[PDB]
């Protein structure tokens, strides 16, 4: 993949280009006000070492931080999210894989409407990466879910078990 | 009505309880090798949206799929068959309601024996729901017939016009 970060709005200023995961953009970029995603699906984070709020971005032009639904111009690390041919995920009602389990292979814009669930307490990401949204219709705080187990909501980095929508991470060509 | 599906034989593993129609059980059940029907008469289908092979089940326990004469352990949808206090059906010799017409208001273990027919090309279900079996004594492939007309066999989901027995969807509770 290939992503280019710019210090100022509208693709101006000092810029930095990445073709891979970057744990601390700080020495090469003072702030991030626009981004051009040439290829790949990327998750960008507010602090180094993949901490803080995260935002999913796919191929396209982002002339301002609001275009990626960003909160501010602090972007300090990023991950290139590998493409997956298939997506499969199990959501559990209680911590540690307990209570009712629901398995999904497609995007879900509303968990409450589709399955009458408003919170997920544990999950197992079997295949592909997904982005978990706190609010329906893919809004709210975003959390990247990569293949693997998450026994509690803290493990995917949320502050609570609230989930509103889920989307698989797929390439836009 | 109330039915409980289990992923494993003998009522073990992940289960899911239903009390109404479900066009897609895939998220709640990865397979089905046992069913416990507490009430109602139900049709279960191999595919979502009531497609593929169909099987009729009434109150009672089914410890394995052979119990409901299933072909395998894939159950993707199910529907509660509303009861009726009366049944009436007209079978036709030929497609589109032509040829001899036989009207029955009771179960028929053998079509060939009783009416000397081996195939039915069209039907008109006037009252109640019936289950048509490809073979005598109520075995073979099953097809739920709800009130309504069927110009041809494809209409009730069969692969050919062969009919062996017919049974009225009657309740034990």
């Amino acid at each position: 993949g290939k992503i280019t970060f710019y210090e100022d709005r509208g693709f101006q200023g000092r810029h930095y280009e990445c073709s891979s995961d970057h744990s601390n953009l700080q020495p090469y970029l003072g702030r991030c006000n626009s981004v051009r995603v040439d290829s790949g699906c990327w998750m960008i984070y507010e602090q180094p070492n993949y901490l803080g709020p995260q935002y999913f971005l796919r191929r396209g032009d982002y002339p301002d931080y609001q275009q990626w639904m960003g909160l501010n111009d602090s972007i300090r690390s990023c991950r290139l999210i590998p493409h997956a041919g298939s997506h499969r995920l199990r959501l559990y009602e209680r911590e540690d894989y307990r209570g009712q389990m629901i398995e999904i292979t497609e995007d879900c814009s509303s968990l409450q409407d589709r399955f009458h669930f408003n919170e997920i307490h544990s999950l197992n990401v079997l295949e592909g990466s997904w982005v978990l949204y706190e609010l329906p219709n893919y809004r709210g705080r975003q959390y990247l879910l990569r293949p693997g187990e998450y026994r509690r909501y803290h493990d995917w980095g949320a502050m609570n078990a609230k989930v509103g929508s889920l989307r698989r991470v797929i390439d836009i060509y």
